[PDB]
């Protein structure tokens, strides 16, 4: 349910700045927010939100 995808400032690309970051969802998968919180803005709140996007 939750917008993960089309957050307040996802849907167009900011998710693939992590694959702009790592080049492959793959390591975005891998990436929990530890990783995932190293993009744009995606430090906690976008980071989570990616993270329960591959994550879990």
């Amino acid at each position: 349910t939750s917008s993960l995808e089309t957050i307040e400032g996802v849907g167009p690309k900011r998710r693939q700045m992590l694959l702009k970051y790592m080049g492959g969802l793959q390591g975005l998968r891998n990436a929990s927010v530890e990783e995932i919180a190293k993009v744009p803005g995606i430090s906690q709140g976008l980071a989570e939100k990616i993270f329960w996007s591959l994550k879990h």
